[PDB]
DNA sequence: AAGTTGGGATTGT
DNA sequence: GGTTAGGGTGAA
DNA sequence: AAGTTGGGATTGT
DNA sequence: GGTTAGGGTGAA
DNA sequence: AAGTTGGGATTGT
DNA sequence: GGTTAGGGTGAA
DNA sequence: AAGTTGGGATTGT
DNA sequence: GGTTAGGGTGAA
């Protein structure tokens, strides 16, 4: 529900920051590699956040980049992996270092991670690979999370994304968009013709 | 609890917008037909919202118009239908297009919707019809949600609404208000004489 | 957790108001007798609130006066009575009218209330009486909620209140404070000597 | 999630304060010894908070000092002890008085506490001792909560803290940091070499 | 060294 | 809360 | 009119 | 979700 | 005085 | 919600 | 083509 | 979590 926080860094107790937005100071759990980039205390920060709601607790996970947030969101989906593991994962190695490891099948590095033996280690590199690359090694090539989250147009990605939010199966979503063939239209325009055609 | 959000559109990833209110950026899930009307990023937006609270998650559903929110709230009440379906429903066709379909029994269109076969399709048009019309085809004739939500006075509608919030049965609420016969009094005044008479 | 809301009245749909605080518009459920006192839309309002948190939902109940909030909080404690009943209760009759009815055992009036037959009706007047009066008929004589919530000093009341928040039994709390005999000290000072003596 | 509140003290009803931050007034439950230090009403206050989320309720616990918050957080961990007991505990005696009692095994004082007989009394002094002292009697010697929460460097403490947040066992965390031997580096730098070495 | 018996633990239900 | 992994210890 | 058999419903668990 | 009241309807 | 039988209650599940 | 403490009352 | 056997899935509990 | 729909695939 909370997607981003923008306020003054009041305090730093890794892995958590205390950012004041208005008069309310929120606690944000951030991966060490991200934390290293937080501006000095007293400075204003902007951090994308993944909000977690439990029956007994509700925490905030933050990242400096949307891509970073996305990778983390995909990581948590992975079986056996939750907020804590992903956090540890992104403290030992950076979003890049991870991409790299999964596309270079550097299991070793992943295993030595606290709480992550061969089993999940492999799971990661497996469930994660496919998604990557479109990235072509760089985690910041354009529309990186569309890539992760959904190489064809940026707007087509976005549209396939949305169609899948609406219930269409991914095959369906893709085929549905391309049938339209218009990489140079607004992602909303595609989402719109596509729909109009589906029904 | 949250009934409206007013802030700067920070980002757009259909179907969700990221609106910053103060320093907090809220994620809002909006039907594609609504989304199409959102001002450019950077602009200020005002979106009525339906807040959903689960044990494991709490999301925000937004609409450009109160009527739009109301229709959605009625849709979710419908059996087999929840936030996601209604969202899809209002992405394939607009509040109007829906009204139209239910009052013209255009099942076809509804069936082709992702996740909505004949069964719920019919349920919709059935449970929804009665409520409509007072609307007389237009979704924006005056006090449209009173119509949906509760053709006699605007204040009588509102009052019957409230009386039903308090526990009176709808028959009761209606008869109770009209007994007062004063379409030209404040909805609060009716709610007030009515009560005074009931007790 | 939320104890008060202060913002601009954006809209009125009895029994709920939509007050904007900053950029966030909160929905507040208020008893009709209270609602009648809300300033015009567009004006700024201040409303004490009772926050309700469920597994499937979290609403806000508001009152113009702390006393009004207190009475409602005591009402909800009453067995068989919850937010909705109390709301109805305070829509049919005012905090005064209620006090009056309980201290004049006007069951009749209470029974005719929607959802409140003889059974709870009596329960009310029973569980509520004792608490009242110190009030001496007026709901706004000084420190009315201390009265309800905890005729001796205002500070002694407050202190007995706190001691009971800490685990002391009410008998204990009272006797403990008076032993101190100092109606003219700060409620905090009493809470402080009292404690110091208990341990 | 909420780690601090900064606003205007709107009202005082010990043990709870009503602080307005922006337009929202939050209720904060504070131990009497802390409460005694709150500035006059109308003044601005800053209070560290421990946010509690239940299925049926979500309250805010506040303290004037981070150390005070930390002690309370450790207290709640203690078996048989929860927010209420700790609150009572810190109403009868101050963070100091407590430290003192645990390091001087003043069971007596603890027993007389409402709800705290010999059983938990001992538990406290037992589970709490070890943690203390590094404190050397004073609760405000530098990095007191690192002490409580994690006498070697401030940055090493912090780093061991973080490593333990990530899943490393405390033995592991400690040994891991010292192996680095660099009390004069940033806690982040340690967390960083340490990790780099672990993997 | 390689498999096993267990306590601990977020994860998933 | 039960269950699956984690990764520790003991066995062969 | 007085008690009873039931569907509906917030309340309480 | 089960359970207690509410207050409707039918019985006597 | 010392142990026991119970109602009450946050705590822990 | 069940369970463990709390601390009250009654027993010996 | 029409009914059936199943995996998937929000919905409802 | 169990359950009802959804809508896929296979059968006749």
């Amino acid at each position: 529900m909370i997607g981003r926080l923008r306020g003054i860094i009041i305090e730093k107790q890794p892995p958590l920051v205390l950012i004041e937005v208005g008069g309310v100071g929120y606690e944000v759990h951030m991966p060490m590699t991200c934390f290293y980039e937080l501006p000095e205390a007293g400075q204003e920060a902007i951090v994308f956040t993944h909000f977690v709601v439990r029956e007994d607790a509700q925490l905030l996970y933050g990242f400096n980049n949307k891509q970073e947030r996305t990778l983390f969101k995909e990581l948590i989906k992975t079986n056996g992996v939750g907020p804590k593991l992903a956090l540890a994962i992104l403290s030992g190695m950076s979003a890049q270092q991870f991409v790299n490891a999964v596309e270079r099948e550097e299991v070793g590095a992943l295993v030595k991670l606290p709480g992550i033996g061969k089993k999940t280690a492999e799971r990661l590199i497996v469930e994660m690979k496919d998604r990557f690359k479109g990235l072509h090694g760089d985690l910041f090539t354009p529309a990186a999370d569309l890539v992760l989250t959904s190489a064809t147009d940026d707007a087509e990605q976005e549209a396939v994304a949305a169609l899948v939010a609406l219930g269409y199966k991914p095959q369906e979503a893709s085929r549905m968009v391309s049938k339209i063939a218009r990489p140079d239209a607004s992602s909303e325009t595609l989402i719109r013709e596509a729909l109009r055609a589906a029904l």
